[PDB]
């Protein structure tokens, strides 16, 4: 077939929808599925997956064995509920003796293992855990998440309106936390509770996180309210963990109790009640003692849930790869991806054929395809020179859709001064072809014109972007990279803006340009584009020179970050020099907005001209 397992590979999506999507040939079982995903990821600690499913209007689990192969997996469920409503997510279950050490040294999984933690702690107790607490385990994963921003950055009004009012604190507290409590009390607290986290790298986020959470939520261990006994039966929580194996307890507060180790546990078994009801009947073989301890469940569900965890356990404490539960060509597991929404409507209209563009020479380097300039024969109509964008990697499927997804968006935009898109050649290897600006790339164009170019020519550009940019604000379009580099040439009086490809995913940085909660937060907005466009007025006015010449990128992120911004270029007036520093606004809602800055430019051109 195939099938949708979720996960808790890391990826910068919601997390909610975190999968891979694996095509299965026949006979292929839970084992070859799992191994697949694990590996995608280079994880070592293996044995500790497994593979649960669940149904959404139910909280039923069923935890699918090894063995057992997909296809009667689906059969034998999905004979019930349509695969909609049947959610298969990977886990960790079976922990090793010593876990947080060992995972230490499996970055893999011990990402995967708390990402899964948090999310049982955001689904089970955060809504009543002690309240210091959501607050320090709220504060760990924002340092955990945001591992660029400087330890003192929530002192500030705005990154925490960026929090709060944007990204959503509900990501990082329960529900109960931010409602019981004033939003200014609030902003306060977290403000404290993170002065101790502030320092703290990613794994030792982690490391405090476990730590602080374990003593009032135990991850550690699996407990079941079950009876035991034989003919003779009482009243118990059964316990299976790596660290004391299994345990029951009904006291009150005081000690639980020893059963057994998990290195002697001799075979595992399980029926339905043989009796009255079909609870669950779990009968485990105990090295030594002739009495097969058995376990009655409220269900052969959760016997068969326990009997998976123990089985996993033995298989864990010895070498074994193969089951301790008594028995009453074509493993293909190719992970593949997306089906999404087709490409909206649509080419017909601007579909050039591959015969009517003569490939010249190479102009730029993408990332997943080179720049080319051509000739393009319009046979009604005479020749063209323009530019053809290539695709590297063409037939990875979806890399050639996000691709002429850029052709897509450059087709809705229709302006003087942003490259026009002439076409596209849809076929594998799809060509995007664009107008050709001579001249080229800004940068360069003022570097060797440093001389010979007035400053009134120097504003004009500034207004042809904004202008741009403008145009884009209004369709609610963010560039996210707005930088000389990214500006081309039509003509001496004429530049346009150039680019809007995609990034994905998802990926990991031209930080000199960029607007700080962009750098803190990785938030990219209408008013990070004003910002990073005041550099680039900077960049202009400094005729194509770098923002921060021989300066360190951490050393920048401070400088910025006290209060530092780039110097008034020589011969710049000094009310445009006042318009580029509104742009550095540190809050982002105080800088203007481009149709704003339209506006000034205009003026401040005229101005200029007359004087
Ligand atoms: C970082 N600067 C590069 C200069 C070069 O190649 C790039 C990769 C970049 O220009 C935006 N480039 C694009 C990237 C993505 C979409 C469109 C273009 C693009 C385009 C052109 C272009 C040119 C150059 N570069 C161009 C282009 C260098 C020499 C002048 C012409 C172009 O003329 N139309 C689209």
């Amino acid at each position: 077939r195939v099938l949708k397992v979720f996960h808790y590979f890391e990826n910068s999506s919601e997390p909610t929808t975190w999968a891979s999507i694996i095509r299965h040939g026949d006979a292929t079982d839970v084992r070859g599925i799992i191994q697949k995903i694990v590996d995608c990821h280079k994880v070592k600690n293996v044995a500790c997956y497994g593979l649960r499913l669940s149904h959404l209007q139910s909280e039923e689990v069923h935890w699918l064995h090894l063995d057992m192969g997909v296809s009667n997996v689906r059969e034998k469920f999905e004979l019930a509920h349509p695969p909609e409503e049947w959610k298969y997510e990977l886990r960790i279950r079976y922990l090793p003796k010593g876990f947080l050490n060992q995972f230490t040294e499996d970055k893999p999984t011990l990402n995967f293992f708390y990402q899964q933690v948090k999310n049982d702690y955001m689904l089970e107790i955060a809504d009543q855990v002690d309240q210091e607490i959501a607050l320090k385990l709220g504060c760990l994963e924002i340092r955990r998440s945001y591992g660029e921003m400087r330890g003192n950055a929530l002192e500030k009004k705005s990154n925490y309106e960026v929090l709060e009012k944007d990204v959503g604190l509900r990501r990082f507290f329960p529900k109960s936390l931010l409602d019981s409590v004033k939003a200014k009390t609030l902003r306060k607290l977290i403000q404290q509770t993170f002065r101790q986290f502030a320092n703290l790298n990613r794994e030792e986020s982690i490391l405090k996180f476990f730590e602080i959470l374990s003593p009032v939520y135990r991850f550690d261990k699996e407990c079941f309210k079950c009876a035991l006994g034989s003919s003779w039966i009482i009243s118990v929580e059964l316990a299976i963990g790596p660290e004391e194996g299994i345990s029951y307890l009904t006291d009150k507060g005081a000690n639980p109790t020893h059963l057994a180790d998990f290195n002697q546990v001799q075979t595992i078994q399980y029926s339905n009640s043989e009796d009255k009801d079909r609870k669950g009947m779990l009968q485990l073989k105990i090295a030594g003692a002739p009495e097969p301890l058995t376990v009655t469940a409220p269900s052969l569900t959760i016997a068969e849930n326990m009997a998976d965890l123990i089985d996993g356990y033995c298989r864990l404490v010895n070498g074994a790869t193969q089951s301790f539960i008594i028995r009453p060509t074509d493993d293909y597991a190719e992970i593949i991806d997306e089906e999404d929404t087709y490409t909206m409507p649509s080419t017909r209209d601007y579909e050039i054929q591959r015969e009517r563009i003569e490939l010249g020479r190479c102009i730029g380097e993408g990332q997943f395809g080179d720049v080319h300039q051509g000739i393009y024969m319009s046979p009604e109509n005479p020749a063209m020179a323009v530019a053809i964008k290539t695709c590297k990697n063409c037939t990875s499927d979806s890399v050639r859709e996000k691709f002429l997804q850029e052709a897509l968006t450059m087709r809705q935009f229709d302006h003087p001064h942003i490259v026009k898109l002439i076409g596209v050649i849809t076929e594998n290897p799809v060509w995007i072809i664009m107008e050709l600006c001579t001249l080229g790339e800004l940068r360069s164009f003022l570097q060797v014109r440093k001389f010979s170019l007035d400053l009134a020519s120097l504003i004009l550009y500034a207004y042809q972007l904004s202008t741009a940019l403008a145009y884009l604000e209004s369709k609610r379009f963010v560039h996210r990279d707005i930088a000389a580099r990214n500006v081309l040439v039509s003509s001496n009086d004429c530049v346009k803006l150039g680019d809007f490809g995609l990034s994905r995913y998802m990926e990991d940085l031209p930080i000199k340009w960029m607007a700080p909660e962009s750098i803190n937060f990785r938030r990219f907005t209408s008013a990070s584009d004003v910002w990073m466009f005041g550099v680039c007025m900077w960049e202009i006015l400094m005729h194509g020179v770098k923002p921060f010449q021989g300066v360190k990128n951490n050393d920048v992120i401070g400088r910025i970050e006290n209060g530092e911004r780039l110097p008034m270029p020589p011969n710049c007036p000094p009310t445009l020099y006042s318009l580029m520093t509104k742009c550095w606004a540190y809050d982002p809602s105080r800088r203007p907005r481009f149709t704003e800055l339209k506006a000034q430019l205009s003026t401040i051109l005229e101005e200029e001209k007359l004087q």
